[PDB]
């Protein structure tokens, strides 16, 4: 069965059985608490086909995470503005971060992934050798003890939450190895089904491909687990259109060079093959 | 429609479709990565009936968590020995904790729930006002902003892992409110289907009941999410006996007085009603 039907059944389930629920943005949602889907990574890549996904944004964002950046400007210069609103002067001031330079998202993914527990100052501070490099520790463990049931990268950092422009939606992920296959499970505390979720699925599918390549393993499964899975009210019509389209076979992901360390990946090393999505569907971002 | 069928279906799924997988204890397992079940908390309590669950241990352990204890002795004195091995002189030394008193589990659940980010010294240290009191913060947010999609309690603390006798199996949990009902999702990175999982299900169902009480809400769902869900090889025959038993209706949990703060709950304030499970099934703990 086509993996994308799981995403579609979830959207359908929220539309039929979800409850109306207010939210921080004042937009309102239809919401379900607790969902799980499994996307095979074996000779296919779960880039959704019922709408075109901004794949370039996914790849640049992840490389930006990996090099430890929490500066939206360093991502916007690549032509990816998905974090620009959250780092804007007006939104930062909206949370009391008046002394903060524009673009500074606070101690979010890049900082927690490479520097968990270090003392956060500025997005451009030097943090070399500070905190826990969870990304490299996950990589080292997969190589030396693939049976380990503790292979976790955690972005949720209660001590640092008050400094984040947006507390991470992807609280943590866990990796798992059996039969030479590398699987990943993401715990997403909050999922915008129309905008973020398709993006996030591709993001962690890519991360698994990158780490599988670095560790000499094959991609297995990506398990997507949701807390508050919601459809914003102004996404109902677009998503009702999207459910009527039929999915096309998932594209493939090719890695064009042999890479030795996670840090050496560059955009040019990746190529999506056979991606024939339905047209884009515009959906406004609740801020 | 009996909630326990979900647990029995998962055990069956691992027995049928799980993979052989080596593990830290050297026992070996049949393993599946990524599972989810939903246990209703509405006028029933998911204490499994196809074998007797050690309800006293569930209750004492949670009260021991809530008051912030990391002292296995303080639990063993109540006649609950589930953590004694992990605090034993020999197991501590097996991890290099030669200077530590017996019973000192390190910065595990109780400390992370009440003092996340504090500098751990010994089990007996005074930590009042140090670190983030995630437990009380969860309660405060549920009362003042029940729509919040960030109601999380996280025990996974990458900076403290090297000090823990056992890194937590319950990495984090999230709370959710809709329609006057309080729900909880547990992310459990590793699940011993035979021993811990039935216990753990009761534990977070109980935690949800306690918080629903102090927040003036009704219990909703407990969503149980597993990473490495496994059956130890020496639990297969015991579990195959359990799978042939048919569930009895779940008991009820009563809270016998109005309690105002999570810290004021006491063992005597709880009563399990109508619990007549099938006989106990002996299953050795892989250590
Ligand atoms: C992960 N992420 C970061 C967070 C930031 N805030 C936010 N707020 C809300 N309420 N829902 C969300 O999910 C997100 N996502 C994304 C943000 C925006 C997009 C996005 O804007 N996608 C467009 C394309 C944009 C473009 O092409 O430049 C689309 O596919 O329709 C994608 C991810
Ligand atoms: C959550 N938990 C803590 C962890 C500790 N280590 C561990 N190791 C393994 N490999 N599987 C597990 O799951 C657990 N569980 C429990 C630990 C032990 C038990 C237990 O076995 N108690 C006995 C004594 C009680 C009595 O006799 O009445 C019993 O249930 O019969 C139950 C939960
Ligand atoms: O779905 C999302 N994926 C993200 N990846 O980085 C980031 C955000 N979101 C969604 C989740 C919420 O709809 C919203 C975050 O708001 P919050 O749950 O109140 O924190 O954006
Ligand atoms: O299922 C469990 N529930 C627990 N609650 O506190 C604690 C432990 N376990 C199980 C999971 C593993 O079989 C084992 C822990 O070993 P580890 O996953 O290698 O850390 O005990």
């Amino acid at each position: 069965r086509h993996g994308e039907l799981q995403y579609l059944r979830q959207v359908e389930h929220i539309l039929r059985c979800g409850f109306k629920k207010e939210d921080r943005t004042g937009t309102g949602t239809l919401s379900v608490f607790g969902m799980q889907a499994r996307y095979s990574l074996r000779d296919e890549f779960p880039l959704l086909t019922t709408k075109r996904v901004f794949w370039k944004g996914v790849l640049e964002e992840l490389l930006w995470f990996i090099k430890g950046s929490t500066n939206a400007k360093e991502l916007s210069s690549k032509g990816v503005r998905i974090w620009d609103a959250n780092g804007s002067r007006d939104f930062l001031d909206s949370l009391g971060f008046s002394a903060r330079q524009e673009g500074d998202l606070g101690p979010v993914y890049g900082f927690q992934w490479r520097h968990f527990g270090a003392e956060y100052k500025d997005m451009d501070s030097d943090y070399s050798g500070q905190g826990v490099d969870q990304l490299q520790k996950v990589i080292d463990t997969i190589k030396t003890n693939p049976d380990d049931r503790r292979i976790i990268m955690c972005a949720w950092n209660p001590k640092d939450l008050p400094l984040m422009a947006l507390p991470p939606c992807h609280a943590l992920c866990q990796f798992y190895v059996v039969n030479g296959e590398l699987s990943c499970q993401l715990y997403q505390r909050s999922g915008d089904m129309g905008l973020g979720v398709p993006f996030n699925i591709a993001s962690y599918a890519l991360l698994t491909y990158m780490i599988a390549h670095i560790t000499g393993l094959q991609p297995g499964d990506f398990v997507h687990t949701l807390g508050d899975a919601h459809i914003y009210l102004n996404h109902i019509e677009p998503l009702k259109i999207q459910l009527q389209r039929e999915p096309r076979p998932f594209p493939k992901l090719k890695i064009l060079r042999k890479v030795e360390t996670i840090d050496d990946f560059k955009v040019e090393d990746f190529q999506i093959e056979g991606y024939n999505p339905h047209p884009t569907i515009k959906m406004e971002m609740a801020v």
